[PDB]
């Protein structure tokens, strides 16, 4: 005795639907301590009201060391609230939202399941232990104690975060790396977000925090291994103010950053990087920047890379005019560097002065240097450079002036592909990649009937043009849109034969070789994995059921023909599960979809690279 959260939950309801009716509850009504709600799903008891955006709130309620426990407050929103002594171990709070509320002493380490992210906004959190992924914009800070970091059975060592605790793995396996610092592969949700979120003006209690987990890594041991996924990540957040200005971190991150650096220019000084979305704008960008600034040297040997960053920087929406103006400069550079020097004339290049013209793109602002002969070089506008990068189905090539060395060279009798073979590969790399991305847009339209999921089949598209997805396709009008799409696609599990006879076709490929269409349309499950992992559609524990469908659908139909060319019998099995679940429900399929695609890029690597948007390699 006495009763149930079944008995709380009703009383709940009504105190907040009388609350809402107008009158303002006595202290003594909306005095809920003690109150058990474990299991209680509100989304289930009270109206859809107090979760959307416009906003029922949850004012004045004292739930003063109270359970909730494999609960769910997912999208509900407390205000004027005292939670201090309260458990809310395992609760899945995807985007609850905290405010002017008293949250003190709790046990905030929320189930892993939450999708979005809880948000603290005029709340305290002292000496609370909370997930290393809350959003802090608006939290309050005061100076801590001494006291007794919690603990219970977890693992590792805790940190302050001011007054808040957080807690430490007990070990840095690569799994806690990524849980922990990539937030690349989370939906921007790790530790370093998360204490980078505090407004700006506790800049110490941050900086404080950071050197503390920095520490926790110094004293791991970490493999420049177990840093590789990560590289980005890190650099995102700490190669910038106030981070730059430790001794610790900025020591630290030194090596890191090199590594970041040289990576890139590995991967991407003969490749075009995916159209900057906000975050590589805000966050990279600047960094790149940093790392040309401190190797003048790479602005030239790393041309590919180097100019690629500057255009970004200077066409980004998102760019901060720091940025902007540090690539200007940059430019400058480049431009009076004495092997770029004589390529440049004045009375042809940019403002006709010797600089760009950074204000209107028409302006030929932009010379490239041959990877081959450092004595051709092609001038070409800030416009032509922005869709020769990241090109469309019409996209002109021949659009250029070639100097060699020596003024304007005539084209006509120069076939610009053979001429981006050693001396621009990035061109290459990008006409070569739109004839792959038009066969693959074939038949994201064979099954999204042209302009019928209009909306949808563009959707699709679009995510084709950068690693990660901000937009997810998960929901209750969602699921039912394209259970109405794959369901006839394939009847009763399989593949439909009359629409593997479209993939037949639509791919320049009726007949071949089993070994050969094994590989093919392994790929294109490989492909339809990643659309439904994490990343793209859907999040670290929800993935679209009819894109596993069609996936799965796939390899089986991949199975039949060259069963030879997988890892094992084990493997089709373990796989073909997942895609259904029989195996947990979580680090998505983004290891099915990693997985498959990595036992690619080894054993028949060809293939992956004619039906895989680049982006997504």
């Amino acid at each position: 005795s006495p009763s149930s959260p079944a008995d709380w939950a009703k009383k709940l309801t009504d105190a907040v639907l009388r609350q809402k009716a107008g009158e303002t509850l006595t202290a003594a009504d909306r005095d809920f301590s003690n109150a058990d709600f474990r299991n209680i799903t509100f989304s289930k008891i009270l109206p859809p009201s107090f979760m959307e955006r416009d906003g029922d709130i949850i004012k004045g309620f004292n739930f003063s060391n109270s359970k909730f426990t494999y609960s769910d407050i997912s999208h509900l929103h407390f205000d004027e609230c005292r939670f201090t002594y309260s458990t809310l171990s395992d609760v899945v709070c995807s985007n609850t939202k905290f405010s002017n509320s008293d949250m003190n002493e709790v046990f905030l380490q929320y189930s892993i399941t939450t999708q979005q992210q809880p948000s603290f906004i005029d709340t305290t959190l002292k000496n609370t232990l909370i997930r290393h992924k809350a959003n802090l914009s608006g939290v309050i800070l005061n100076e801590p104690d001494n006291s007794s970091p919690p603990s219970v059975s977890g693992g590792g060592n805790f940190i302050r975060l001011g007054d808040i605790w957080l807690q430490m793995p007990l070990l840095w396996t690569e799994n806690a790396v990524d849980g922990f610092l990539n937030h690349e592969h989370n939906n921007g949700k790790s530790i370093l977000m998360t204490i980078d979120s505090l407004p700006d003006k506790y800049s110490q209690e941050k900086v404080q925090a950071m050197e503390d987990l920095v520490k926790s890594l110094r004293g791991g041991r970490l493999t420049e291994a177990c840093i590789r996924p990560v590289e980005s990540s890190l650099v995102s957040v700490l190669a910038h103010p106030p981070y730059t200005q430790s001794a610790l971190i900025s020591e630290w991150l030194g090596p890191v950053q090199e590594r970041f650096f040289a990576h890139q220019c590995q991967t991407y000084n003969d490749v075009p990087l995916p159209a900057p979305d906000t975050y590589y704008q805000q966050r990279i960008l600047p960094v790149l920047l940093d790392s040309f600034d401190r190797n003048s040297a790479a602005m030239t040997t790393h041309s590919g890379l180097f100019n690629q960053v500057i255009l970004h920087c200077m066409t980004g929406v998102d760019c901060t005019d720091g940025t902007r103006q540090k690539a200007a400069a940059l430019y400058e550079q480049y431009l009076a560097h004495p092997a770029v020097s004589p390529h440049i004339h004045n009375g042809l290049f940019g403002n006709y002065d010797g600089s760009p013209d950074w204000t209107t793109r028409a302006a030929d602002n932009f010379l490239l240097l041959s990877s081959q002969d450092s004595d051709t070089a092609m001038m070409l506008s800030t416009d032509t450079l922005l869709t020769m990068l990241n090109p469309t189905p019409d996209t002109a090539w021949d659009n250029f002036y070639l100097l060699r060395a020596g003024e304007n060279v005539s084209t006509a009798q120069i076939s610009p592909v053979e001429l981006f073979r050693h001396d621009f590969p990035v061109f290459l790399a990008a006409f070569n990649q739109q004839a792959t991305q038009r066969r693959f847009g074939e038949l994201i339209d064979i099954i999204l009937s042209t302009e019928e999921h209009g909306e949808l089949n563009q959707q699709f598209l679009a995510a084709t043009n950068q690693k990660h997805s901000t937009v997810k396709l998960i929901d209750d009008a969602s699921v039912s849109r394209l259970a109405t799409i794959f369901d006839p696609l394939l009847p009763e599990g399989k593949l439909s034969p009359a629409h593997y006879q479209h993939i037949l076709s639509a791919y320049h490929l009726t007949d071949a070789t089993p070994q050969k269409q094994a590989e093919t349309l392994f790929c294109l499950s490989t492909a339809f994995a990643r659309y439904s992992s994490s990343a793209i559609f859907g999040t670290e524990h929800d993935s679209p059921p009819a894109l596993r469908g069609y996936a799965e659908a796939l390899m089986q139909k991949a199975w039949e023909l060259s069963p030879a060319i997988f890892p094992s019998s084990e493997q089709f099995t373990e796989w073909s599960d997942r895609f259904h679940g029989l195996h947990g429900a979580f680090t998505c399929t983004s290891v099915v979809a990693d997985s498959m695609q990595r036992h690619a890029r080894k054993y028949f690597p060809s293939v992956l690279s004619s039906i895989l948007p680049l982006a997504w390699a």
